[PDB]
């Protein structure tokens, strides 16, 4: 058996084909087992519509999830990614930094 804690990165990207649009991303990487719960939050509230959830695995059966959706950040509000995993004794909340 192996278990590996997910690394969690929260960042924003503009797709080059539509640069005015902006996407909030939570990249959850290197985890095992694959069982997981991942949400994007706005002001602590689950964002129910997340357009993209792309899961894959590597040769060593570590899993990778990109969880992302279109958003429009202003100076208002707090955005985050919340992850629950067996390796994590409490849910891990990683806030989005507007400079990322």
């Amino acid at each position: 058996m192996i278990q590996r804690t997910p690394k969690i990165q929260v960042y924003s990207r503009h797709p080059a084909e539509n640069g005015k649009s902006n996407f909030l991303n939570c990249y959850v990487s290197g985890f095992h087992p694959s069982d997981i719960e991942v949400d994007l939050l706005k002001n602590g509230e689950r964002i129910e519509k997340v357009e993209h959830s792309d899961l894959s695995f590597s040769k060593d059966w570590s899993f990778y999830l990109l969880y992302y959706t279109e958003f429009t950040p202003t100076e208002k509000g707090e955005y985050a990614c919340r992850v629950n995993h067996v390796t994590l004794s409490q849910p891990k909340i990683v806030k989005w930094d507007r400079d990322m």
